[PDB]
């Protein structure tokens, strides 16, 4: 679903959305993709 390059980007995503910032905003700012599928390979599952 929401899957980032590295965990650093995910935590960045978390901190970004901490005050309730739009997911698309933070996802784009970090580099995290929001896909309908929950399956993310370990290659990009961070």
């Amino acid at each position: 679903t929401t899957c980032c390059p590295s965990i650093v980007a995910r935590s960045n995503f978390n901190v970004c959305r901490l005050p309730g910032t739009p997911e698309a905003l933070c996802a784009t700012y970090t580099g995290c993709i929001i896909i309908p599928g929950a399956t993310c390979p370990g290659d990009y599952a961070n």
